[PDB]
């Protein structure tokens, strides 16, 4: 499993987002480097404008690549899911706001790591900060708690991410997730710790997302 | 299963569309009574002008609600299913044209029977009858011919459906269906018969949405 992983590994990312009755696809591509925990993606909205904000849809857009020093490798579930893969399930509620279910596959597809996404949003209030494009265009750090689910064979996590809203207020988002393998390890508690940047290519007419994110384990 | 059609029965549809890179979502509502086999049905497209001609999604958007006569009643799988289910698979190839793939799952949820659906639409052509809207707002009778498929509990059936294109010429659709119970519990398996079936498009005229109001009749028969 973690053999996959000693190098560069080109990704592939497929989203299919319904919200509120409104659709979209986006699809991203780019590298990941678990050794370092870096990830460098561009993501494109091939419908057009997006009717929810590019923040909203990191945590939803390859956890296999954050960074897990050696006295932790033991811990791994992401890499060793491999080659066959994991389901990665995960209920956002967002705080005085509509919620965001999903459902995912990752997994290698030849060389590249693939992860295949479907999205469904909820109860979104219209003029919210969600549905009304209030949230700033960056993202914060934070620390996702894992423990082990021995009765799926896998992992929960648990999270809240924290969405700058332009207002100077902020938008939580709980986010509870799940993870059973595909095919035929299971952590004690740990956290990742996780820092993004969200930016633009210039160049770039359609609605996209370049994004640069590093993640590794800690807290054993 | 049977003693929930007895009467009037709500109905609920949605509709997952991703066709050559466009996607589109369907929402219908209204009634079925299976006693007479009719269907009245609303459908709404929540996501704008749809990308392909809406008689092409007629058939994937409740063959539960087709009348079987007393004479064959052992033969309907459709309502035997219930109210667990049934998943409806197909794939839809048109001739000369792209195909549609899809997948449903057809239920009770409290009252309203409901019908879930996924469809991929692969190398359709731009300019084509499908992608270039040229298939008049209509629908033909057609013949349902099911069978048996004991080695996955459940149903296949075959069936061409018949696309009148403004031309005057005539567009092909060759439905291939697969029907799987949801439950562990009993079905029934049915000897070889046929849905026959009818069908007519209009419009509300108050409904500014892209949308498409449906009445239909479906009745078993051939045994
Ligand atoms: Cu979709």
């Amino acid at each position: 499993g973690e053999e996959l992983f000693t190098g560069v590994v080109p990704i592939l990312i497929e989203l299919d987002g319904h919200v509120n009755g409104h659709c979209f696809f986006v699809r991203g591509e780019g590298e990941g480097d678990a050794t370092i925990g870096k990830l460098s993606l561009k993501f494109i909205a091939t419908t057009g404008k997006l009717p929810v904000p590019w923040p909203t849809l990191v945590t939803t857009l390859v956890q296999c690549f954050s960074r897990y020093p050696d006295h932790m490798k033991r811990h791994d579930f992401f890499k060793s899911a491999m080659p066959e893969g994991y389901v990665q399930e995960r209920t956002i509620y967002f705080k005085d706001d509509g919620t965001y279910k999903t459902r995912a596959e990752v997994k290698f597809e030849g060389d590249t790591l693939v992860n295949r996404i479907e999205l469904k949003g909820i109860d979104f209030k219209e003029d919210g900060n969600i549905l009304g494009h209030k949230l700033e265009y960056n993202f914060n750090s934070h620390k996702v708690y894992i423990t082990a689910d021995k009765q799926n064979n896998g992992i929960k996590a648990n999270f809240t991410i924290r969405h700058n809203v332009e207002d100077g207020s902020v938008q939580l988002a709980d986010h509870y997730q799940q993870n059973t393998p595909i095919g035929d390890d299971l952590p004690d508690d740990h956290y990742l710790s996780t820092q993004t940047i969200l930016s633009k290519d210039l160049n770039e007419k359609r609605d996209h997302m370049v994004l640069l994110e590093y993640v590794t384990a800690a807290g054993i």
